[PDB]
This record gives C-alpha cells, structure tokens and sequence, in this order.
C-alpha cells in the first residue's frame, strides 16, 4: 500500500509504513547504483545535528518549545539508531547531501507527527539550515569522532603490541636484510622498535588533521554567508555537539566559504590513512617473510594459528592476518584516490562530492581501525620467535666481516668476504688465512669483533 | 542469540550459532576478519554455486565421485547460485587474501543442505573434489566479472551511447559557439558535440570488449599452484564447458598459462582500467552537460535538464544536475577502486597473488557503479534534455572568433585587429570590416556575409 | 680517450677527463633509463653532508685533518655546483642510491688527488657512513629546504594576493552558484577569502609535516644500529648541518630502524603537496570559469593579458596560468602516487625506492612552488572585477525569495521563484501579485528583505 | 648576452634574445612559464617537424601554398625534425594546456630558418596554414606515443618475453618447492615459474596492440573546435597519408569523431593504462627474482643474479639486485604517470582538452622507461640467471606439502595428521605415513613412493 505526500514539485507515492516522504521517495527512484546508503556513524551525526540545530532555534526564541522538545526526541530516536531503515537513500546522490538531508527531516517530521506534533520538513525541521552546511558538518563529526575515539585507540592497541616485541625480543640477534640481502646482525627487537614507531609516527599523523578535520561549516547555510540563520548560531550548534560528543576538536570553520566551497579538510584526513596504509604493509610484509616457511622460507617467527590454511594442501596454515592488513592498505589507498578526485573538483560556492567523500573516508578509518586491533590481538601478541635459527641467521652472513673495515680496509675486507663465501670458510678463518693476523689485527680483537650479538649494539 | 552447536575442523572445536548452514571453517573467518562488515556480493556467490555444481557434474562424469553425491551437492549448489542461501555467507572481504574462506564457507554450506536432505558430503573431500581455492576462487571472480562485462555494463553503455547519438541527430543543426579553454570560439552544433560524446562511449565499449579475452580467462584446473595436482587430466577444460553452457558466456575460456592465472590477477587490473577510461568519459560528457544546463540566469543556460527533485532544502524552487552529479560521483569511486585493484594486482608472489578478494570487491563494484549510473543518466537526464536554440544562435553570432574565416583574405594579423577592435567599440564583426576600409578587391561585402554566416561556419556534415 | 680504474668486482674505463671512477661508471653502463640524473639540490645536500661528516670525523680523531680538510674543500665546490656535470648516473639506480653514493665519494676523491691528497673514496671519504643512513638524509635535507625556504614563501606570496583581493572586492556583490545553478548574492571579496583561507591551510599542511619530514638517518649506518660509526655521531653531524643550513627543522630520527626501512616522511610531504593540488584545482578553475567569455561565459572577472591565445582564432587570449596551476596539480597527484607506492614496499632494514621517491617528492616542491608565484604575480594581482554585470546577476537569481522563508514558509517562496521565472518577473512583483503582502508581510520588510547586498552578509 | 632584436605578435612588440630562430610568442611564454625547467623531447620536436612538413606539403598539393614558401616550409621542418634546433624550444611543458606556445614556437623557428634562407613567409598565415594548435599538437602528441609503442616498447617487450622463454625452457626440469602466501606448498619447476613471466609480458604486448587503434587517431583536420573550419575539405586524410608514408606507421590514422578527438584525449589515457599494467606485471616478475635471488645465507639462494656493480660501500662484498630494483622503481614512476595522465584525460571542457603538455610528457616518459628497463633487464639480468638446482630440489623435497597426493588414498584429515606429525617429530612424509599405519589395502609402499616424486608431482608432462 502507499500514501500520497508532496514536495514543491508534485506529488509522491510514498511505502504507507515508511516515516520518510516525498524528497527521500524522489531519491529512491533517482539513484539507484550501489544499493548501499548512509553507515550508522552518518546517521549518528544526522541525528545528533537536528537536536542540537533545534536546542539553539528554541533557546534563541525561533522555534516553539512543543515543536523543538518533538524535534529533539525524534533526532534522539534516530541518532540512537531506531530507524536506521527509514534512509534508503544511495551514497551516489546529489553531491551536497540535500537527499540525505531531507530523508532527515522527513523521518523527524513523521515521528513527531505521530507524536502529535505537526512540523514542517524544511520549515521547522531545518531550520537556520542547509544541505551545504549541515551535511559536511555531519560528515565531519562522524569523520573526527571516528580518529578521536576508535582509530587513535586502536592504533595505541597496535603500538602497544610492537612495543612489547621491541623490548621482549631486545636481545634477540638475527642478520639484517637490506635489499633482501645479507646484512650486518640486528635484532627482532630493534625492528619492531621500527614498526612501532611507525605506528606511533601514524598517530602523530592523525592528531595533526584534527585541527581542520574538526572544522565544521555549521552556521554558514546556503553558500557560507550565514543568510537565514540567527547571528551566532554555528557558534552556539558547535557549542552543543561539544557537550553532547565529548570532542573538543570539533569548532566552526576558520573561514565559512572555503568549509563550503571545499573538503581539503576530508582530502588531508584521508591523507594521513594512506601514510598509515603505506607503513601497515611495510610492517605486515615483513611479518609474513618473517613466517614464511617453516621449511622453504625465511622460518624466524612462528605466527598465532586462526584457521586451516588450505582446502586441499593439509595441514598449511598461511599468515591470514597480515593478507587482510595488506589489502584493508590496499582499500585505503584506493579511497584516498576517491576522496582527493572529489575534493579537487568543487565549484564556486560548493563542492558536490560530499556523500562519495564522506563513504570512502568513513570507510578508510572503520577498515584501519578494526584491522590495527585484529592484527596486534591475533597476530602481534602471540607470535614466537625461533632464536636459534635466528643466531644461526646472524653468524652465517658475510657480512659480519664489516667492523674489520677500520682495521684491514675495506677492499682487503671485500676480498675476506668474497673468498669466504667461494670455499665456503668462515670470514674468522679466512682471515687467519689471508694472513691478516699481526700488527693491524690480533685474534682476540678479531673474536671480540665477529660477536653478532656486540655487532648489533644493543641500546 | 545464545543458541550454537560444535563443529570441528583439522585446528579443533568452534562454536556455530546453531541455526547457520555453515560450518566450522566459516565460523572461524567470522571472528578473524571483522573489518569492514561486508561480505560478498550477490553475483560472486552465483558464481560459486554454479562453479561447484560444474565441479561435481565432471567429477561424477570422469566416475570420481558418487553419483547420490554428486546429485545432492549439485543440486545445493544450484540454490547456492539461484540466491537462497546468501545469508550464509557472513565472512567479510577481507579473508584471506586466497579466498580460501570463501570457498570453504561455500562447501560447508553445501555439505548442510546435502545433509538436511538425507545425503552425506564431504566439504573437503567431496565438496572440494579436484579443487584449489586457488583456481576456484579467482575462477568465480573472473565469472563474476566476465558476466557484468558483457551481461550487464555493455548494454547499460549502448542504452548510454543511443540516447547521447539520438540527441546528436536531433540537434545536428541546432548552431552555438564553441568554447576552447572557456573561451569564446567559432560554431559548433550542439549535434557535433553530442556525437563526440557518443563516440566516447562508443570507444568505451570497444575498451571494455578488448579486455574480453584475457577477463574470460579462467584458472579452474591448476589447483594449488598451477600444475593441476589432484586433478584429473583436462579437467579445468571440461569444467568450462560446463560454465559456457551454463552462462552463455562464450568469452569464459581457460587460461593461455596455468602459472601466471593464478600467480597474478593482470586480467583485473586490465578489466579495471577499461572502467577507468570510461569514468574518463563520463567525467567529460557529464561536465559539459551540467555547464551547458547551469543557471537559470547566471549560467550558460543552453540546454534544459529534466527536473528530477527540489534542489535544495533552503534556496526555494532551486533544481540542480543531479544525474551529473552521481555520474561523475561514480567516476570518482571508479577510479580510486582502479587504484586499489592495481595495487592488489602488483603484490603477488611465488605461485599466488593473496589480493583475490579485495581485487573482486573493486572490480565488480565499479561494473555495478557504471551498469547503473550510465543507464539512470541515459534515461532520466540525456533523453529528456531540450536545448534553447534561439539563446545559442545569439551566442554563435556574438563570439569575436566568428572573424576567423577571413584570415585566407585578410590576414591573421589584421583580423586579431578586427576581432579586438569589434569588442572594444560594441560593434559586431561585419560593421568592423567594414569601418577598417577592408572591403575592397580582397573581400566583397557578398563574400564577407557568406563568410561570416555562423551555421555555414560549423560545417555540418 | 679512457683511463682504468678499479673497485671491488675489478677494473673498469672511465672518459679519461670524468672525475668520477670505477663505481660511477658501472651505473652509467647498468641504468641508462630516463636519461636524467640528480637535481642540483641532491648534490648540494650531497656535498653538504659529506663535508659534515668529514668534519665530525675530524672532530673525533678518526679522520687525519689533512684528509678531512680535503675532502671537506672538495665537498663544498660540489655543494656550490661546481661539479654538476661528474653526477652522470639516471635517477632509476639501485633503490638505497648506492651509486649516487659512491659517485660522491668517487668525485671528492679525485678532487683531493688533484689537490694532493690522497682520500680512499670507501675507507675515507665514506668513514663512519653507509649510503643507507646519507642518501636518505640527504633526501630529507633538500626536500626540507624546499619546504621550508621555496615552497612556504610562495605559497605566502599567493595567500597574501588572494587575500588583498579579498579586502578589495569585499562588496562587490554577485550571486552565489552551488550545483552550477543560481543561489543567493556573496560577494568577490568573501570567494577569495575562500581562496586565501586554503591557502593558509596549504601551509599549516606543509608546516605540520615538518617533524617527521625533517627527520635525518644520519648514523644508523648499514641498518639502523650505527655499526661502524663512533658513538653520536648522527647527533654530531646533524648539528654541524643545523649550523650550515640554519635550518633547525632538521633532527635526529626518533627511531633509527624506522628511518631507514621506510621513507614514511617523504610519504607524508607529499601528501600535503598533494592537497594544495587540489586547493589550487578549485581556486584555478573557479578564476578561469569566472574569466569565460569574453560574450558567451559568466565574464564576471578579466584575467591579465600575458600572450596570444590562439594560432588560428584571431585576438582570442586564454586564461593560461590556471592551465599551468591545474596542470602542474594533475602532475603533483601523479607524483604523489608514485611517491606511496614507493613508501609502501620496503623490506626488513631498508626501503630500496629512495631515488624515485626524491625524485617525486623534490618535484612536486618546485612545481607549486613555481607556479604559486607565478599564478599570484602573473594572475591574481591584475584581475579586474566586472562589477556592473556581477551585481545585474546578484539580483537575477530566482533565490533572492530565500530571506522570505521565515515570512511565507517554504512551500509558498518556492511557488513564487517558479512563478517568477516562469512569467519572467522579479521575485519582488511575484510577490505582490500573488498576494503575499500583508499582515505576515509589508513591502517595507519585502525590499528590506531583497537587497542583495544586505543578503550577501559582509562583515568585518 | 643582453643584445635583442624586435619580433611582435597581435599583443604587441617583444624583445627577443638577438640570436633566437623563435619570435614573439615563444618569447612571452619563456617568460609566462618559468616552471619545471624542462621542455619537449627530442620525440615531440620531431613530430612537430614531421606534422609541419606534411601540412606544407598538402597545402602546396592543393594549390593554396606556393611551391618556394612551401619548400622552405618543409626544409626548415625537417631541420627541426631532425634535431638541428633542438635548442631553440625554451618553452616549459606546463604551458597553455593546448600547446598553443609550443605549436606557436615551431611556426616561429620555421619562419626563420626560411628566412635565413631568403624566403619570407609568415608563422600564421603560411607555416601555421590550415592549422590550429588544437588539432595539430593532440596530433604530435599521438604520433609520438605511436611510435613509441611500435617501434621501440614493443620491441623491447619482445626481447623480455624472449628472455623468459628462453629460461623457461631452460629450466623445464628444475624442480623446487612452490609456494604460496610465502607458505610451503607443492612442487613446481623454475621453467613452469618463468613461463608464467613469459605469459606476463606476451599479455603486455597484446595489451599495447589492443590500444593502437584508439592511441593511433589523430585530430589533424579539425582544426579550431573539431568542424575543419579554414581547412580545405580532406586536408586531414591527405595529411594522414603522408604521415604514413613517411613513418611507415599505418596505425596513423584520421579519427573516428572529430570532435571526440579534440575534446578529449581518451586515447593517451588508453595507452597509459596498458603501460600501467605492464608495470603490475614486471612488478611481480622482479619481485620474484629478487626473492629468489636473496641471501646468500640468509635468504631464499634459488638462482644467483649475474653481478652488476658491487653492492655497498660499507657492508664489503655485498651484491644487490639493481636491476629488480630499478624495475620496480621505473613501474612505481609508470603508476605515478598514469593517474597524471588520467587526471588531465577527465578535465577537458567542451570542444578542448587543455592538458595535453602534460598527458604527453607523462606518457612518453612511461614508454620511455619501460622500453629502456624492459631491455636492460632482459639482457644484463635474466639471460644470465643460474640456477641453484640441488638446494631447489632439497626445498622440493623438504615441503610437508608433498603428503597432497596422498588425499584421494587417505583424506585430507588423515593426510593433515601426517603432514603435522611429521613437522613436529622432524622426519619425513614418507616415513610418518609409515608410522601412522597407512600402508594396507588404500596405499602400498610402491605407491607411496611414485606419488612423492617430487618431479613428477610438478606436472611437468
């Protein structure tokens, strides 16, 4: 069954039960592409905005209290995620939200109604609003509470987890690679003091998009001039999104034309994912050379088993956790692409990418946050590391013949090398035997200089 | 709900909410990978099901497996394929980069529903018979894909490129000036231009077709790393006979080298950079579109777009392009999943590329993206579209540039003279020959109106 | 005409007059690829930092100071650009720029021997140092600098333009267009305020990379563990750059296993380079659609004349700078992707993209910088403002209805904007002609109401 | 040197370095665009020279140019095509997104060398004759990018995929351990490996081909917008003959749609997206290599590179491989240019795309790179792999893996057991399915043996 509502174009038939009307209607039959709509977070900030757009309307005297205190409880139902089924609205709608925007309004109209409330969609509802200014601000919200509250406390999670390998395996002597060749000693633990400092590096790299990933264009409406909105009124709706939140970096935008005209703001929070992404991979890749094997590969960690490896090979167990890293950096790089597309491409008084922007970016911190927690609690904690091999890995590159480079020089030290490696003697006895014994080089200096774990000069 | 049963795999015991088709494999990718919330689409689990079912059919055929097995699991593989079981397919795109996940949540739900119907299967041993994830999965997003390519997107894009030539023809005489870097320039049509457009999506259909050929090559039969191990001897051959009668996709064929279809997924990156062109395009011809309908009053107003909504919840009786909006939204999404899926395709090693799922996930949406937009943006904004030809003839005659077929007669240097004279004085370009003593043994004034007609001057052929 | 020389893998022809040697010329041979080797940046922070480094290892007592003086003589005519034409090898060499190394080392080598001092290009010139921890370093150093004494400059060159233009067109009044399509009056003044403010944040973006970009791997040595360098010796020599430089931006890595298994900084320049390209995407392409015309575009503003437009189309001009600034951003987004894909695919002690990675990253620094002051300087300034048509065209839009919504709701300003554009009528007689003016509106409050410079809300 | 002479344009008079073949217009660009530093290739400046040769020609062949204007037209052209006067274009690459400036340069720098010659003629009226830049540089461009992919990459990618095949039959018999997810799977041989490099590159080469139909349409003709306004009828397919002609490249060819041609530049962004994936492909390819070169002791040592230079300037003795690196950074650089070329390609604006400097610096630098890599690692990397055949089949033997052909006689459970088992009491497959009490009536001793060849497990035959 259906019911007839109207817009300013005409009217619309409606699903009966539906609480959305006659725009959000329109919407449904004009965009349907990816078949995916708004995330939860979006319609969090939605919900959040409206009460907080109608709490300043009637502190300021503009909206009546009956119609505001509706309003509130309504937004309340839908920040809360009651009706996260009232907005079946695609992503690739009208680039400023205005559909998404409405939905809002719509569903809050018909849960006040039904309350016995009558308020207009745009005459009460969105009051003091636009699309221009509100849906970027909800979009900034959700993006700001997502970096606050669930990636940087993830990635803390993550760090955490390297640093602990840092300091259990700080003694842990292995040969270091350097164009997947073999280097002079490090160890296990002085490469995953690098990995979490990447992962600390990342946070810093989030923290410093906050500044303007806060800013909000509340309060400018329809091009950022503020037309039909009481002096003030960004000020005192920041006001109460910091209250409600908890997120002191939220605040209005430094200038109200460039938080319309533009999301560089979105472009330069993605932006810190992408250098996130890129260190991830470095990090997983290592860690699954590291397990590679046991019996064919590098086998100088055992990593944590989750799941059979194999349909048909038996008993193979694969490093699924750091493939998943990998391709969650993958995704990350590819929205990155997506976002900045967008953000380039605004005119005059607004940028009409929002909705696409606002998906990938959303999606780019959702994907780093939950996989950081997967891969430090089901990967990082738990792996071992085989020491013995590891020691054995150490003092078998030639490349331990490097501190006598101050001592012999360092042709005569290549020709050590090389000899070594074509008898397949030790870089100690190929030494003695090139007659590098006397005034230049004793043996117990030799010895004291061949130790791999003193070569890795452990701090 | 609290409600699970214990099933159990080679790692041990898992708990499986009891009501699920899947098994302990599934269950175990369920509380591994939750990262993104989503999982796989629609069209790849047709493609599982009616890969297993193709599976069983030669296995039994080659006497290697039971025919009451085979009978069962064919037949749940065909409900798998027809989309009654999606909803037991919980594990997310980002598994395992193999999608061994996947294809053992595709057994194990078999095995139930050949269970549930009184008939013992083997998700590894029978489900799985003659199999790798390695061939099996990257078959199905190859299927998955081949099928959008050819089933779905192609003919989105000709319903695109005959609604773009049916204005190209419509209009081929409706004149207008050209703009060359937003300057003003000499005629075109409007016809002229839409048949550029045309073209574009023309070239973007023989794009997408040249891809065919390597996209429809298909791995199903090198099992774990390519050698065919543990299958028997031609069967990938024979399970793609089985796909091509299934599908009517002819395109879907074996792999030219059994190694490099499963060590690298060049295939994909090759579809997707076919879709990256065409999100090119669209860009182009979806731009142009909303600037010739940009106003009412202080835009270029050319043409009309079909009112599709209010505009705006504040500015009153505003309507906006919001067609073009989503199309070059799309176009955007299109070309960050190319990056991705390049990404993916670049980070294989040794017998495998481990970026299978994400690669899919990428791929098929922007098919999905482009089948959609192009086909909502033929229909509800080209079709419709009317242009202001009267407001057009009046921009063809009042650009400066219109002095530029009397260069063979005059010079180009004296008519720059003309053309900045004829801006600075308000005058039009005829009466600024005329007043710079240039009419005379090198231009009649006959010659000159000829010359400056504006439809004769765009040439339409 | 040659001459022999040798390394390690045996003896190599060298041009009889190159001062380079052995090592040098094996990469000429191995990676003839682009054609195009080190800019004259990576050679000055080349020849800067191995003078540093003599000069600590002199400071220390493990580098004789007739060696060390030599090589810190030689070192600095290569940092003056005097030997620009003895760096012969492509920017597609091995990935640690091993051989950019050794090509330093080759070159100051041969300069002290022709001074009289004789310095072994391994066990001298290079002493206490691996190309693993310098080249890199020597990466950070330029692209520090650019950032810091090129690229903010200009960059405040083009905010501090956009901004004068700001003040000067604060009430030039116009319409507003969002969607392409009519809105409500703003001003010139406000939209280059717009301009200036991402500007402004362009340089917060830079300036926020510079802790992380400015971090050196000097001392860490083959893999990150100092091996054969004397204790502090990266603290040592990265003050003695400070002091040379007067760049304090510059510092000690916080971890020395991170600053050479990954190239993450340079990742992190490049990306904020990466959004002033799409600041700048906007603010050209706004200037040259408001530059359209002259007589079938918007002609709100006339771009400076700076040469013929077109070989065929006579007297026609193009707004070419924008062409430039967009250009130059496809380019800097282009590079940026070159720079992470790079980033991402080290491998245990080292990231082995760092010549590549430079390359982009000094790239992108000299392009906007470039062109940020020639779009301010050849562009911005000379503007001029049509003012009479940009205030014809505040008033044409059917949205000057929207300050009525408050008097005649929504619904009925959206009949009335219809109305008038249907009937081709102001907003105004609409208005009275369906009989809104009443007891909910006077026509006093409707003309307060529909001035359009009142409506584009100028401040300050 | 400070001394200038007078040159003018229809802006007015410009000083001009006394010396300079250019005028007016290449002087106000030098000034214009101080920006990267770096102007045309050498590959440009020979198309302009060709184009300009080929347009005079045509115009004389029509009767429109006289013969002694028209043959100093073409001599001067074909000193610059030749390279005489490379010197003499100044102008930056981020110019006028049409080339304008450039096109302006070759007309400039033809009208001196002709005048030096004793014949006048002007740089518009006569060197620049039915011309624009808008569809004379997109045609440079094209020209340029379909030279580069005939005549020098895809010779190049022939002597890779040579190279591969060579090593793929070469090592036909050498078996090793295949892996996947780095993981110990079951056996493959070097060969089979490197017939799938081979695959990679023969897909590159159809990839490219694929592209030339598109890549090889040229604008010429359409002069300002698209229409062929101030062009006799035909010129563009009288001037596409000679271009054939004289390049002995029939991919040359007038355009499908000449407005599309102009409006956009699909074709570059087509051809760069074959580039890219040849880039994903050699990625892999040199990924590979260098694991399998890795060590000596500490790596994987499956074959060793040949020695190029020595390695480190501290670590002595050390060998890299350079050449897998400068592979993976050229397609690092491949990818980078490609999004700049796609990013040009999507922002053209009605009868112009205004990127066209920058697309072609990018493109032709992407075929530059990979032409002269794709050689250098052919022959100064792959002809001289060795391989390490003992310690290859070692790892054959050594992976747990090789209980797969095992599954059909005890099931993948047990089979799984027996690989577990013996991991953890480090003894071999064969002889943990002995002391698992396997060998009976399913499998026999003699069979146990034949399936655990390691050879025959790779399928080779």
């Amino acid at each position: 069954e259906y019911r007839i509502e109207h817009d300013t174009m005409g009217e619309v038939r409606v699903p009966a039960k539906a609480l959305w009307r006659a725009q959000t209607q329109r919407a449904v039959e004009n965009f349907p592409i990816s078949g995916r709509g708004l995330e939860r977070a979006q319609m969090r900030a939605l919900g959040l905005l409206k009460g907080a757009c109608a709490q300043v309307n009637m502190d300021l005297g503009l909206l009546a209290p009956e119609k505001a205190q509706a309003i509130i409880a309504a937004a309340a139902e839908i920040a809360d995620g009651q009706h996260d089924d009232q907005f079946p609205i695609d992503v690739f709608q009208t680039g400023s939200g205005t559909s998404s925007n409405m939905n809002t309004n719509e569903v809050i109209a018909s849960i006040a109604g039904a309350n016995g409330v009558a308020v207009h969609p745009n005459d009460d509802v969105n009051m003091s609003q636009s699309s221009n200014d509100t849906f970027p601000t909800t979009t900034h919200i959700a993006a700001t509470e997502a970096a606050v509250s669930h990636l940087i406390p993830a990635l803390e999670i993550l760090q955490d987890a390297l640093a602990t390998k840092a300091l259990e395996w700080q003694s842990v002597v292995k040969s270091g690679r350097t164009h997947l060749m073999d280097a002079v000693p490090v160890t296990l633990g002085q490469e995953f003091s690098g990995y979490a400092r990447q992962i600390e590096a990342g946070i810093e790299r989030v923290r410093a998009t906050l500044p303007r990933l806060g800013e909000l264009a509340i309060g400018g409406t329809a091009v950022g001039t503020g037309l039909n909105a009481p002096e003030g009124f960004g000020v005192k709706v920041v006001s109460v999104l910091v209250s409600q939140t908890g997120l002191p970096q939220l605040r209005t935008a430094a200038n109200s034309f460039e938080a319309q005209a533009a999301r560089d703001g979105l472009v330069e929070a993605s932006g810190a994912l992408r250098i996130i992404a890129v260190s991830l991979t470095k990090i997983a890749n290592d860690i699954r050379w590291m397990g590679s094997g046991p019996l064919t590969g590098l086998a100088e960690i055992q990593l944590p088993d989750l799941q059979p490896g194999s349909s048909i090979m038996p008993g193979k167990v694969n490093p699924v956790l750091p493939e998943a890293v990998t391709q969650v950096a993958a995704q990350v790089i590819g929205n990155d692409a997506a976002v900045a597309w967008g953000g380039a491409n605004g005119a005059f008084e607004l940028n009409v990418y929002i909705p696409m922007m606002a998906r990938n970016i959303l999606e780019s911190f959702t994907l780093l946050t939950n996989v950081s927690k997967l891969f430090a609690q089901r990967c990082i904690a738990g792996l071992t590391a085989n020491a013995e091999h590891l020691r054995e890995l150490a003092e078998s590159s030639p490349s331990i013949v490097t501190p006598l480079n101050s001592a012999i020089g360092y042709e005569e030290a290549a020709a050590v090398a090389k000899q070594a490696l074509k008898e397949r003697k030790t870089i100690r006895q190929t030494v003695i035997d090139r007659g590098l014994i006397g005034n230049k080089l004793s043996l117990e200096e030799l010895d004291r200089r061949l130790d791999v774990l003193a070569m890795a000069k452990v701090e």
